[PDB]
């Protein structure tokens, strides 16, 4: 799972996609995603 301030991913990121809950993966970049 990902941490807060963890990469969710974008587009070609195999790693903890899936966010904790009570953060969201929001899309800052293409393929940078982060949990907040």
């Amino acid at each position: 799972t990902q941490c807060h301030y963890g990469q969710c991913g974008g587009i070609g990121y195999s790693g903890p996609t899936v966010c904790a809950s009570g953060t969201t993966c929001q899309v800052l970049n293409p393929y940078y995603s982060q949990c907040l």
